[PDB]
């Protein structure tokens, strides 16, 4: 189960001070989007209500913002990815200029941010996630029926509005946030092939969402699984350990390499 | 050869449409998410159990084909393939939170979904659908004229539309449903191909697909065969059995590899 | 000559009865586009009015449909090639339930469909096609000046319409119609060249192409030399064979390979 | 030098209308079919007439430019871009002829109406080739570089495809011995994926319609056909280029490799 | 940590506004030339200015953030797109400085006013070289993951590509030692064919455009240039990128692979300078 | 600096009948677009009137077209670089019929057009422009500050419309005008790169300009630096000797290879 502590319900009133006190956009081959910050107050509010209705357990099939929210949408005529640069501008999430907040997971002393869970599939993520990491919730995405699935710590989500509202939304009140998987974006991915058989905009992506949760001072860790030939998944792997607050490498079931951005510094294994 | 309607048929009637309204689902491929009309596949269902009522229950794959029996076969309620990804959204389906409903075919056990029939051309996909599976109704798109064209149990459809709607629902009240082939959906996914030689989209769809019978409670075989080169169908294979509940291999005319996804776990081979 | 037998008037109303019962339709990369059948009675009703008129005995010259028919138009604002697949659909002409007429030609007992003339430039695909297959109409499209132009069977074309007019037209009745060629449509397919340097869809319009002809009862032989490198040439013609109903492989002015399907089965060599 | 009118050409005026005004035409390339207004060729003929009878039969080159004789020199009759689907523009090919076509005694004895190609690389003797080798009646100068074949009488400047096919089909009708150095202009522009070949696959669809153009309207025609390919691929090429034209020549090191031309005496290879 | 205003700064505010207003400035990338607002600059020069009183000459990077200043961060005054005919938008570059440029001693000794690319394969010690060895007055930072970097008080967090023009010619004209790391967000949306190097061919024009845009204006920027490039093929980019800017160092493990600087001694390939 | 010498002078007329004689224009993937010849005009009589107020001794930054004219523009809604090639036209410069004007420079007898400097980055391009040829006039476009803009031959431009203005401008007037460099239009080159890494549009453009230049007999040296792969470099050079009236190539600091159109004839080295 999931279960809502005090430690939560005081962070509450800080969550909705860090979320407006920062305007945030996103964006990736089109013009930049805001981010609708109060949906994600809107979002812990019911979460906050139904944990009162239970005994502060609750139930991730009943957490989902489909059926605690009357609209799911998180961003605010269509613009194609292959328009000037200059007409739609360049946006990036903006940088922590104070000390980012610390914690237990996925690392000791990790700052707050996204953690990238790699590796070719069957190379055991979701296991190493589930067993090693144990997240307090699990979302799913983009993945086959599973174990996982009838956890009551999984959260069944459908767009990646729902998907930063749970992990913004949770992730700042505390809670060990993971999601598996993040393909449903990856491989939507539209654009031209960089360095690695992967589109550039992606390891944007990865640093515009870490300092997202940077600033809300959540801790989050996503399966990312991309359309790489086997060879060529090491090369790739550098490349976000430069993106992200962490980076963990699944290879035959077991951690190949880690990296951790921590209050004792960077640790590489 | 015909296609018998039980009474086991008659009582899922009231619960595949009680399945089809509780979950209101989507697709979406490189462009936006499109809802799905629930009201269709429903009205399909009543049309099949009135003929089915008039017959005795023996009924030809001819007559229940969608063109015939619905007015309109529309399922889907202009936008580019290279769109910016964050002005159309992402959209998933979302998982099942409950045990999904088990089957006997096409393996003991197995989990409601989608299971890809695998091989290269003439490597014996139609051969092993048709002698080794035996499903209740076959489904034939983008296919040659061929023996199997001539069964009581095939029903010609033009559309994905009315693949859909013959998929979920016959499959839903208990029918085990193979399509041969996915060919004109799969040779008409524009885009640039990823690792593998075929477009990364290709897994996301089979997963939507897999997910969409898992919430319908349906067991469907799809012969799966996409333009790809004679010695990486063996890396395409292993990606597709992480995107589906099972994935059957054919080389030579045999079964070359399974995987399925049971209540007594995965199992390979 | 094109010679007109009491057979091929008694399936004038055959044919007739063939395009009205059931309504056709074609896609490539947009959107699926509907084809006139009156447009291929009336040019029938034409062909047999100028061969009553005349022997029986009739010119190909005279039998084009730019002169018998006041419109040559068959398909009824603009889409690109790179669209969504889901806003556009997804059509397959569908196939047929009953067991497909036989015939004489390419091969004994041939199953109603279409037959790929394949082989790399100066192969002897025209040569094979004019000495050994001796077709009764000789369809000329996007090929220069040679010997069979000067042919009393040979019928010049434009467009892609007016193939599909003759070819469903004559076919119907008995005739042994041939296409050379079919490069207009082959150089002219835009998209994304998929595994063996060809559009996955090229496979996808010879299936559609095959089935047109088998639910009208056609026998028909289009040479088919897409641009493709000289050693990747034998995977194209073993995909061809999983797309057609015959198949014939061109190479130092003879026959290299062949496969039909036929009433006593698929024969290979 | 000079372009003289015999009264062989002044007996072809009529004839040449009648093959214009008979068969509708078009042209097609990755957008939609595309009419060639006739009239237009037909006006230009007249026009070049005129001047010959002013003249004593001998002609410039620079006198019979299209730009010079016409008001308007198009030929072609909103905007549709070169990936749109084939089913929305639908497909045109320019039809084939059912009679036999008519004979030439150039670029070879008893060659059929229509295109031949002279191919080969860069500095490979194709402008060379054509001059002194082939001397044609008429040289279409196009997207070339100034050189000694600017200064003939026999050279015809133009900027325009238009312009080109006006002067081919106007010209070659009547029965002058046309040339075009070069079509660079056009294949260089030609926007489309690249085939086998590392060339535009329409580009074979091209040379097969403007072969066909010539040999319905009786026009002997060498375009000099340079397009950007590698050292190696230029054989796999000119083959398939065999495929799609009436004649076929391909030079190497300052002289001819290798020809096939298509003649009443059957195909000719070397 | 600090950046404190001299009086050196306080000087130069009048030449600044000068040599903005002198040369009317545009950029351009695949698209329509788009103009430069000049006043947007300025506006942003007074407002720093104006805190820098207020405070003791010292200020915090945090403090003079252009989206904290300005009630709009626009640098740039409908749609399009990247692969548009070049004749119907016609070609922009910003012209050269006919007389002599300003010279520096920052990123090197005598070296002319422009732009120095930092070059370097992830993780071979870009950042690190940036500030212990060169040691910038203000450090621009732009997407980039959570580092050390970000609690100094020469750090200033942008977000968009207006943001860093506006801080990098506001305060590079006036004096200061202006960095940017990273410069990712702009190079990771270059949309357009890849050139050879595995990289569009407008990233080396665009290089050249910013650098005579600090030469117009006085400015020494260090700009951190990360490219989606084969390990293979950063030899050639390097070479490449050398001739589009004043400044150019590479960098491999963790150390300085090779230099570049046009200095006012003449132009210097890796010279024996520590930064 | 740039002294107006009584030949000059006496050509201002000469120039004004060329530019009226002959209408020109220029395409790329366009559309073909007018060269407005006025503005050209009005150029020459501006430098003119400036030289006159001057001792004949004028300094390039006072001839710039920016300073001289009210409005740069030399081309007079927007057209995709991806249109159909028959929907648009195609248009190239027209040749001379007369003999071309011949030069001294940048070689002797040599005939009116352009010459292109080519060579790797850094392999003395800029060096032997202004050391070994020796330029009346260097235009300085896209390069980065040099020794060479504080040279009082350097005159500074933003716009293509720019450089044409003072290159056939001065160049019609007998100076020897240079460009360092062309990158600005080479770097933005929008299409699919032909055999060499390179756009074929390139060769056609380089012909254009050099017939531009044969017809207001201008004699311009232009430094062309494609993206281009090391060992691809010599095939390119050789392509470009086919498309310019001179080719010169730098290796090492020194001029490996020649190409001259001259009087005498074509001289290779
Ligand atoms: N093709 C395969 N054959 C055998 N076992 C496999 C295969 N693929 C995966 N496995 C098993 O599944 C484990 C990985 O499971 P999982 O965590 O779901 O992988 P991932 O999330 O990376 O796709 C492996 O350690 C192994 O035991
Ligand atoms: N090229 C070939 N040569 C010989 N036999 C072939 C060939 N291709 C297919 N076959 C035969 O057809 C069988 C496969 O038929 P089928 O099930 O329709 O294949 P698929 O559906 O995978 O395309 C093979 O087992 C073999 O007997
Ligand atoms: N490159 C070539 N060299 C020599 N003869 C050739 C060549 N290409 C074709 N031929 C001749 O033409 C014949 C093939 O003719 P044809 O059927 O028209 O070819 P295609 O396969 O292109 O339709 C060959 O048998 C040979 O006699
Ligand atoms: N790179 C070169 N080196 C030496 N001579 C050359 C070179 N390129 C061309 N030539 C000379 O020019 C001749 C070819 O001239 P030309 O007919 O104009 O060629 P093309 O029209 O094929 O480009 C060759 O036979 C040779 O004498
Ligand atoms: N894969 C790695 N394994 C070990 N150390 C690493 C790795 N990647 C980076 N480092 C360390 O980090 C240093 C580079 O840090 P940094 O300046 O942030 O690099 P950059 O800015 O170029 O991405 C290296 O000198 C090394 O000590
Ligand atoms: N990587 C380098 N290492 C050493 N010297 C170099 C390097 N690149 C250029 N140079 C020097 O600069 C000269 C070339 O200068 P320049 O004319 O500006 O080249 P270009 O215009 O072709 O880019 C060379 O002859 C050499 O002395
Ligand atoms: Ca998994
Ligand atoms: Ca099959
Ligand atoms: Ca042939
Ligand atoms: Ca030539
Ligand atoms: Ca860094
Ligand atoms: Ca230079």
């Amino acid at each position: 189960p999931i279960v809502v502590t005090q430690a939560h319900i005081d962070r509450v009133g800080i969550a909705a001070d860090l979320l407006d006190a920062s305007p945030v956009s996103l964006q990736v081959l089109g013009r930049p989007t805001a981010i609708n910050t109060v949906v994600i107050k809107t979002y812990i509010a019911a979460v906050m209500e139904l944990a009162s209705k239970q005994g502060g357990s609750l139930a991730g099939v009943d957490i989902r913002p489909s059926v605690l929210l009357k609209d799911t949408a998180i961003f605010t005529a269509d613009v194609e990815s292959d328009v000037d640069v200059l007409d739609t501008g360049i946006y990036s999430v903006p940088g922590l200029a104070r000390k980012p907040v610390t914690h237990r997971w996925p690392s000791e002393g990790i700052y707050s941010g996204v953690t990238a869970l790699m590796g070719a599939t069957g190379s055991g993520k979701s296991i190493t996630l589930n067993e090693k990491l144990r997240p307090d919730v699990l979302i799913r995405w983009g993945e086959v029926a599973e174990a996982y699935d009838e956890l009551d710590t999984a959260v069944h989500i459908s767009t990646l509005d729902e998907m930063l509202i749970v992990c913004i939304g949770l992730g700042a009140l505390g809670f060990n946030v993971a999601v598996d998987s993040v393909r449903p974006l990856l491989f939507r991915l539209k654009g031209a092939a960089s360095a690695g058989g992967i589109v550039a905009v992606f390891y944007s992506l990865l640093t515009d969402i870490s300092n997202l949760f940077t600033q809300y001072d959540c801790s989050v860790v996503m399966v990312v699984n991309p359309m790489v030939d086997a060879e060529k998944i090491e090369y790739v792997f550098g490349q976000v350990m430069a993106s992200t607050v962490g980076a963990i490498l699944c290879a035959d079931g077991n951690v190949s390499r880690t990296m951790f951005r921590t209050n004792k510094g960077r640790i590489f294994n």
